[PDB]
This record gives C-alpha cells, structure tokens and sequence, in this order.
C-alpha cells in the first residue's frame, strides 16, 4: 500500500516537473 | 498554448485531490 | 494569466510536498 502511494506521488511529481520545465521556458524564452 | 497548459494543470489537480482523499482516508477514517 | 499559471504550479508543488510529509507520518509508525 505505501509503495503504491509513494509510486503515485513520484509520478505526479514528475509531471509537475514537466509543466514547470515548460513555463519558465516560455517566460524568459 | 495557455489553454493546453491550463487543461494539464487542472488534470494534475484532480489527481492530487484523489491522492489527498486516499491519505485523509487512511489517516482519518 | 501567465503569472496565474505560475501560482497555480507552486500551489500544487507545495501541496504534493505536504502530501509526502503526510504519507511519511503514516508509514513512520
């Protein structure tokens, strides 16, 4: 159970990283 | 392009909330 | 609107991180 839950956090976290990579490229870029 | 980022953010939001429901649930009842 | 996107991002990051210290509470005993 915990592993499944950490799994999810880590996959969202990747996704928030993705989008964040995109914004700060538009802004000042 | 703003709209695309906008949709994406909203889908990330729905996911976290689902995750936060899971956590409140084990954590609270 | 572009700033708005930026604040919505910090707030889901921040929240992801608060969920993690929550999961962590649950596991750690």
């Amino acid at each position: 159970e915990w592993e499944a839950l950490e799994k999810k956090l880590a996959a969202l976290e990747s996704k928030l990283q993705a989008l964040e990579k995109k914004l700060e490229a538009l802004e000042h870029g």
